[PDB]
């Protein structure tokens, strides 16, 4: 076991430009006329970049002797997760997180003559019901050979430094990777039509278009914070409110940028022009229309089960592994407003949404369906209605109105459709939802 | 086979929770002592971190599976064969004084000699059959995790471990015990007694159950047998001390009674005396009736040994039982076989091995296990090689001077025809002294 290298130059990865050690020796005037009285140029342009490989140097002076290492330096780092302030606790029992919302009630009229005969009688409030599953699992594994590594140090100092700096890189590939995890979260489910989509033409491409994005930002932002509520910037189209204080956008830095250097600056009482929520800035989206990002904080449903680190020794080839574990819960929540603010084409409506996607109705028995389509323009919608139980004596109406047959038992989906398309080219957004035959 | 939480409680003198682990192993502080109600804090101190976790499950399986595993195997149904650790010089041999009548009282005839020794021991060696293996386990660190919510669910944790590895080495048991018997049935030193398909007609069963009776009647004599046995050493048995080992569709075409009254006992106790096996895959043998100290088995140790994967986050743990099996050469054993034995199973030389001078003479009787009541004749053969030394035909073997070889006599039964392939015979080493 003896590595060995030989005839190797000191320009492996390199690609020279106009090589500057021939343009210094002619010059005439040139820029380069400074670096003409320097004596040593050579041998600074030679090796003022570092070398990859260093062979063994004789002594000018006793040729015998070699010279050698004079400074070792060890380079340590540290990464975080910016996101980091979006997660929550740890769950180390079950595999599933169960979230439960109510809805509101409907007001009726007083009437004694009616109401001594239906005192007993019963309305069901509205639930709904979400589950989350653990769905990230992996290890990271390095290998230490501390016996055999003792050849490369000549000080106790730098040896326990090297091995740390083994030990720190784990976690910062763990901080890395949750980071990149973390994203995805927002990427698919940007990519899964589950947001709401307000249009915005381009940001970085005129002054106002900017300011025009700047006060659709504004206006969405107190929409949401209504003291009543609405129905129209969550995907479970439940009526719910948002503080703005719990309000965050994500953007990237050359938004940023592009609005302190043009509409900051020029502006006299900058507070009447900024962002209104938490800003917080990252490297760029992966989806091509996606601009800035305003979630709520309970958006986010990240959840870490794991994190344990174990060593093994081997006798035989005195080493060690290590090996650290880590298992999370990646999931979002659909029970809190979020705006997507997209900027290229989209379609004018991006998806239909049954209110009731539960249904557990018996044999002879009626329910209620509202249907709620996202458009992302001011032109209405008609929606037509359609049942697939596949039997005879069950229908719904135009107003989503439920009849069913007794004789039957099988699962029965009602599907909602709204035409976008021209004619001759049909284009169809459907919205479904599960009911259940009781006997 | 269904051993639970009762069997530990039972077998350890503590109840519900322990902190014995803690006790003896820094690891003091780092759970609490308490067995109150609180399990949330004795879990997160066990899952704080990798090498507290393991040291405890480590300690955990190891002592408390072994101790309840020994304490559990040693009340099995087959424990009045089982007998503690080997006994040391143990010699794996067995000597055995034969049985003798007394001699009559003489003055003048015993002042002739005084310091005459009497017979030798007739002893031989021990027939063995050695047992090692291991069955290991595996448990994950998820139920770990989710065995600390309630105290129920630690002690069902410790169940569901003990219980598997119990009823395998249980079942295995039945298994070692069935071969010992196929193999001492295939060295052939079983007394055999002939039967006719007791599952053919209820003829036949009767006929097997009035054979039983009879057999059992003659080996529990109280004046001694002889008949019986591997070799004939005038051994007497007591009806208590009968076991029997009978195959599954024999025992499920009998009935619990009669077979009971065949003996002096009254089924309460004479299902504990009669064990069933399921087939075995000898010939045609059907139902052995043993003594009680004919087999044994002894343990030679029980250990177990765990190992964490920590690529795979879980843990292995192996349960090695070794011991042995001996059969004694020496209690009574018959076969009782259905099918076509031969007239003459085994001859067996009296004298067995034995020591002369250089000039004297040495009786040597035989005995053959005959399943037929004609008689059959024994032809005495010297073998050996000398001049002068020779067997009569009435068993007295002369030895002739300046003799330097060992001979050994032979004892053979005829029960061929024309055509002869079969011969049985009975080997007898005599070892010459110099003179």
């Amino acid at each position: 076991m003896r590595i060995t290298f030989n005839d190797v130059k000191t320009s492996l990865g390199i690609t020279e430009s106009y090589d500057i050690v021939n343009a210094i020796r002619n010059s005439q005037g040139d820029n380069f006329k400074s670096y003409v009285p320097l004596a040593t140029a050579n041998n600074v342009a030679e090796v003022g970049a570092g070398i990859l490989i260093n062979q063994t140097v004789q002594n000018d002076f006793i040729t015998s002797l070699v010279d050698r290492i004079g400074l070792v330096v060890i380079r340590q780092v540290s990464l975080n997760n910016p996101l980091k302030k979006f997660k929550k606790g740890q769950i180390p029992l079950g595999r599933t997180i169960e979230e439960i919302y109510t809805d509101i009630t409907k007001e009726k009229q007083y009437d004694a003559e009616e109401a001594e005969q239906k005192v007993f009688e019963r309305e069901m409030p509205n639930v709904k019901t979400l589950f989350h599953e653990r769905n990230r699992q992996g290890f990271y594994h390095q290998t230490i050979q501390d016996d055999s590594l003792k050849t490369a140090f000549v000080s106790w100092g730098n040896f326990e430094s090297f091995v740390s700096s083994i030990i720190n890189a784990i976690y910062n590939s763990a901080e890395v990777d949750e980071y990149e995890y973390m994203k995805l979260l927002v990427d698919n489910y940007y990519s899964k039509g589950l947001f709401t989509t307000v249009k915005i033409d381009e940001p970085t491409s005129s002054t106002g278009a900017l300011t025009e994005f700047v006060k659709k930002m504004r206006a969405t932002a107190r929409k949401l914070t209504l003291p009543q509520g609405s129905r129209d910037w969550n995907s479970m189209a439940v009526r719910t409110r948002s503080y703005m204080e719990d309000l965050h956008l994500i953007i990237d830095a050359d938004l940023e940028a592009e609005l302190d250097v043009d509409v900051l600056a020029k502006a006299f009482n900058m507070n009447r022009t900024d962002f209104l929520g938490n800003v917080t800035v990252i490297d760029g989206f992966a989806s091509t229309g996606l601009e800035a990002v305003l979630v709520d904080k309970d958006w986010f449903m990240v959840y870490d089960n794991l994190h344990k680190m174990e060593t093994v020794r081997n006798p035989r080839g005195l080493y060690w592994n290590y090996y650290y574990h880590v298992w999370q819960t990646l999931s979002v929540s659909r029970f809190a407003n979020a705006v997507a603010f997209v900027s290229g084409d989209v379609p004018a409506v991006t998806q239909v949404i049954v209110s009731p996607n539960i249904a557990a109705v018996k044999q002879g028995g009626q329910q209620q369906f509202t249907a709620y389509v996202r458009a992302t323009n001011a032109k209405d919608h008609k929606v037509v209605w359609s049942v697939e139980g596949g039997s005879t004596g069950t229908a719904i109406t135009g107003d989503g109105l439920l009849s069913v047959s007794g004789n039957e038992d099988n699962q029965l989906t009602v599907k909602a459709t709204v035409d976008i398309g021209t004619e001759d080219k049909p284009k169809l957004v459907v919205g479904e939802a599960v009911v259940s035959i009781r006997p």
